[PDB]
């Protein structure tokens, strides 16, 4: 088929599965969240919590399926059909090292879903407690054991992928171990090689060389704010993709529609991106397609809590709170306009 509406599998679309419902999971996980301190507040705050129920969740925006279990198999089939809607090929799936049976089995059923549609799924490994090369190493062979052969398990040329979330916070000498092809613990030319994608924030000038001495295939930059960090400055990406380009790197930039998470963080309104109906979206993506790269992420499906989701939002005013919502756009607006982008990306490509 040359319909220009197949999924590209270059494109990779941040996901959580962390939310859940009383009847499923025991608690509307998620949708119920702590309110963070003010960081420059005063000692003594007490910050409350958004308790999770219909009239108050822990976002700005409101979904439109509802405080939704991420564990439900009909929540996950209409997440297919919306990634098929939007073009996304790759879900890339948060995984925080929660060592218990109900992620065990949310990861199953989603690996499960995902291949119904031909979606594929790599996992966003995130700094979790004590996490280490070594800890590190021995999850990333559990995880090709357990999932390598399942159908849905995404390969680049034979490889997998995993996005590694503040990679920063790990030394160049210990990353050295596991991905250089001499590293003590290597697993360059193992039956657990993968292209290993590291989270680009700061400066050139401290980034290159961590990129290079800790030996990542690549980077990408997460924030869907645009000037959060020097790596989710747009304006970078040529620059950026120049460098990558120059040495054997795969940059992978992260675009978002917008972003707000007040609800949660109400002291941290100077990071709010406003939608503008989705000319935010335009111009981020555009940037990205124009720094000349081979593959994007989108920041993200459904991360609720700081207001860069594509899945679709409805209009929802409570007593609680008034909700944003996707103003003169649809509710599925952020689909189908990743799907246009998806298509100008496949086009330069």
């Amino acid at each position: 088929n040359n319909l220009g509406t197949e999924l590209d599998y270059d494109t990779f679309c941040f996901y959580y599965d962390w939310y859940g419902s009383e009847a499923i999971d025991g608690q509307y996980r998620h949708w119920a969240h702590a309110i963070a301190p003010d960081p420059n507040g005063g000692s003594g705050q007490n910050p409350g919590t958004i308790p999770g129920t219909q009239e108050s969740i822990a976002s700005n925006f409101y979904p439109q399926l509802g405080r939704y279990s991420s564990s439900d198999p009909n929540i996950l089939t209409k997440h297919m059909d919306m990634f098929v809607m939007a073009r996304t090929g790759v879900l890339a799936l948060t995984w925080w090292n929660e060592q218990d049976e109900t992620e065990a089995k949310r990861i199953g059923l989603i690996l499960d879903a995902a291949d119904k549609k031909k979606i594929k799924v790599c996992f966003h490994l995130e700094p979790y407690p004590s996490r280490n090369v070594q800890n590190l190493r021995e999850n990333i062979v559990k995880l090709i054991t357990r999932y390598g052969n399942h159908p849905a398990f995404y390969r680049k040329d034979g490889k997998p992928l995993f996005f590694i979330y503040d990679s920063y916070l790990i030394e160049p000498s210990e990353w050295e171990k596991l991905l250089s092809p001499g590293g003590s613990i290597t697993i360059r030319n193992t039956a657990y090689d993968a292209l290993m994608i590291g989270l680009w924030t700061s400066s050139p000038t401290v980034q290159r060389p961590f990129i290079l001495n800790a030996h990542f295939d690549g980077f990408y930059t997460y924030f869907a704010a645009t000037g959060f960090t020097y790596g989710s400055t747009p304006t970078n990406w040529v620059s950026m993709q120049k460098w990558a380009k120059e040495n054997g790197k795969i940059f992978i930039p992260s675009v978002g529609p917008g972003y707000i998470d007040t609800r949660i963080r109400p002291w941290n309104g100077s990071v709010i991106r406003t939608r503008t109906d989705g000319q935010y979206y335009d111009a981020m993506y555009r940037k990205a397609i124009e720094a000349g790269v081979s593959a994007i992420s989108i920041t993200s499906f459904n991360e609720w809590h700081e207001g860069s989701q594509i899945e679709p939002a409805v209009p929802y005013t409570s007593s609680e709170f008034t909700y944003l919502d996707y103003e003169n756009r649809e509710p599925d607006y952020y689909l189908t306009r990743t799907a246009y982008w998806v298509g100008k990306f496949r086009e330069s490509k």
